[PDB]
Formats: C-alpha cells, structure tokens, sequence
C-alpha cells in the first residue's frame, strides 16, 4: 500500500520537525471572509494542507501520484504569489527538498 507510506509522511510534518513550516501552511485561505480578491484572480485554486487532510480522510486520493500532484501545486502558487524573498517562500523551499527525498524512497 502505497496510501500508507503517504500516511506516515503526513503524520512527521504534523508531528515535530515540521511543524513549524506546517502550522504556516495549515490553514487556509479564506479570501471571501478576510477579503483578498486578488488571491482569486491570480491563484483561482487555493490549496491548503488542511483541505490535503479531509482529502485523506476520506480517501479522495487513493494514489500517490494525486497527492504529490495536489503539493506541487500548492507549493508553485506560493511562488508564484509571492516572489522568493521572504520567510514564507523559504518555508516552502524548505519543505520541497524534504518531500523530494521522501518522494525517492516511495516507490515501492
């Protein structure tokens, strides 16, 4: 199972080391409440890790390339948001070198 391996990944950026670029990236983005339009009209698809959770949950995932595909995603439009240059753009930088080598061993 494949679904399991991703599971444990999960867990390690919720558990400690990460957690500190996960808290960051956890909630979302509620433009419609707190008010930025142009979060909507740049980005259109706003992705959080808190959505990635129910997603899990209830198992609308079910492979691993869909994951990776959802944190790519969310990674680029970050970058693509804002420009590399602050804390916020390296906390992600941060997290794609780790989910990169993660990503090698996943492969049964």
């Amino acid at each position: 199972e494949q679904l399991k391996h991703c599971n444990v990944i999960l867990k390690e950026l919720l558990s400690k080391k990460h957690a500190a670029y996960a808290w960051p990236f956890y909630k979302p983005v509620d433009a419609s409440a707190l008010g930025l339009h142009d979060y909507h009209d740049i980005i259109k698809h706003p992705m959080d890790l808190s959505t990635v959770k129910r997603k899990m949950e209830n198992r609308d995932y079910r492979d691993a390339q869909e994951f990776a595909a959802d944190v790519r995603l969310m990674f680029s439009n970050c970058y693509k948001y804002n420009p590399p240059d602050h804390d916020v753009v390296a906390m992600a930088r941060k997290l794609q070198d780790v989910f990169e080598f993660r990503y090698a061993k996943m492969p049964d």
